[PDB]
């Protein structure tokens, strides 16, 4: 029954996301003052990057629970369990933050309260902070629900071409599915359309720049 799956889908993300969706929105009053921001573009480009890294990790150990309760993924052979979160893990982490960024004022939630991207300058990387605004304003602009999100997300993980798959075809008959659960529920509530805004690789390329420079940071 594909609403077994949508249902354990929405439970898996409903358990797994870091933050609670009414506490990122409680929060959206609480911004950093300029003294904060002067503070955090005065660090090091090692203690910022090193405490960033931080909490990209975290956020990825969320997105391997949120794989691992979502039931079909745990049948896959554990050689496809790790190709798939490795090629996915950190797009799904990028897509999560989409509720965690407000497009009224162009902030993100980082540390207890809300900044732009000026906050980020000590990573040397103004260009990639670009990306993940812009990318993150693209997607706020879809308004997803948590259902919207939480499929959409298992999508971006159960690609079955991911290079060095073993059994390519298990994992496309578990992307099917969330496709016609994924089709069939935005079709039922006219929600269709935000399918054409969706971005295409560009999850991909996005991060491509500055990924395995974390490694050094653990
Ligand atoms: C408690 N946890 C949190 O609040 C969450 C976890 C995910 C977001 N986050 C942050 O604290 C956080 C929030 C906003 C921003 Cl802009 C950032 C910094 O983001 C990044 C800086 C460097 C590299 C990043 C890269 C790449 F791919 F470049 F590593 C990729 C992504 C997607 N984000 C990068 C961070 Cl680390």
């Amino acid at each position: 029954e594909i609403e077994h799956l949508v249902q354990s889908v929405c439970k898996s993300y409903r358990e797994t996301c870091q933050l609670r969706l009414e506490d990122l929105l409680r929060q959206r009053s609480n911004i950093f003052s300029r003294e904060e921001v002067t503070g955090y573009q005065r660090k090091s480009m090692w203690e910022m990057w090193e405490r960033c890294a931080h909490h990209l990790t975290e956020a990825i150990q969320y997105v391997v629970e949120f794989a691992k309760r979502l039931s079909g993924f745990m049948e896959l052979c554990q050689n496809d369990q790790i190709v798939l979160l490795k090629a996915g893990a950190m797009e799904v982490v990028l897509v999560r933050m989409c509720r965690a960024y407000n497009a009224d004022n162009r902030t993100v939630f980082f540390e207890g309260k809300y900044g732009g991207m000026e906050l980020f300058r000590a990573l040397g990387c103004s260009e990639l902070i670009s990306s993940i605004f812009d990318f993150s304003h693209s997607l706020s602009a879809l308004h997803f629900s948590e259902d919207e999100i939480a499929l959409y997300t298992a999508l971006v993980l159960i690609n079955a071409h991911r290079p060095g798959l073993q059994e390519k075809r298990k994992v496309e008959q578990l992307q099917y599915n969330l496709e016609l659960a994924f089709h069939h529920h935005l079709c039922k509530t006219h929600r269709q359309s935000i399918l054409a805004k969706l971005p295409p690789g560009k999850l991909r390329s996005l991060c491509s720049q500055h990924v395995e420079r974390l490694q050094i940071f653990q």
